[PDB]
């Protein structure tokens, strides 16, 4: 869906720029500081489950660009590997949204995080 | 969930740019030039739904800048009734793409997209 390399990059910061808020506006609640309303939460998951999936189709081969280090394409399967992971991670995020269940929002939502630290290692110039 | 105006700025550029790209793409299958795929189209579709609804919270009182007029927060029920509209479109859309009806398609394609166009002229800059 991107006439040049450009489009591609500029697609997938915007997904990677969302899915983040839709991730991280959840830490107060997390944390406590900001009160834990079951269905806003259940809610919002489902928005951050839709997002999550959209990044990985905009590093189609030769979109090199952005901040994109170059370790991205040529080791494909490991790349999949973690996005898949990460995406596997959302899983549990979103069992324990649908389930109210804080505690496990609380873990589900730390092995996330892990998720995407562990990508950005890897491969964020 | 922004700490400052500018992070609504970037939310909203960031969720009109996808919504865009999930619009933009079926310009081709609309206009015959790719083929249709009725399940293709239809997933899409629930993507553009879920983007669709994103960009409005991020226009809150006071997150002023970006290419957004000014005339966007002063008249709040006229934007508003925008933003609704180009919302009650969409849901126009998503049933044409579940009908798996490409002529149902095309129409609620011209629609929506006339819809953007009139946000556009009234509040962007
Ligand atoms: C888990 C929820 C997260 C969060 C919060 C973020 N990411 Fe990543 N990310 C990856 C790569 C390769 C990039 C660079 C893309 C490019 O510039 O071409 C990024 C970038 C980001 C951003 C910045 C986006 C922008 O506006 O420029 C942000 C805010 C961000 N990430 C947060 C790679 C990955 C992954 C590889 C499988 C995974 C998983 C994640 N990111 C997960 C997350
Ligand atoms: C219908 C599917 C569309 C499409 C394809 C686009 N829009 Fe809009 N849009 C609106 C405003 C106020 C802005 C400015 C936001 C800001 O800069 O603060 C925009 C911006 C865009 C962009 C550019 C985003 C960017 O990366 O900077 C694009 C690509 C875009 N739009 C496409 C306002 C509205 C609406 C008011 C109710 C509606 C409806 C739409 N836009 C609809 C669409």
């Amino acid at each position: 869906q991107f006439a040049k390399p450009e489009d591609a990059v500029k697609y997938r910061q915007s997904a990677l720029t969302l899915m983040a808020s839709h991730f991280g506006r959840m830490t107060p609640v997390v944390k406590g500081q900001a009160p834990y309303d079951a269905a806003q939460i259940k809610a919002n998951v489902e928005v951050l489950k839709t997002l999550s999936a959209l990044p990985w189709a905009a590093f189609g081969p030769g979109t090199e660009g952005g901040d994109a280090r170059p370790e991205i394409w040529s080791d494909a399967a490991s790349f999949k590997q973690k996005q898949q992971a990460f995406q596997d991670n959302i899983v549990k995020l979103s069992a324990a949204a649908d389930a109210g269940d804080l505690d496990k929002l609380r873990a589900a939502f730390g092995d996330v995080g892990a998720s995407c630290k562990a990508c950005h290692d890897a491969y964020f110039k």
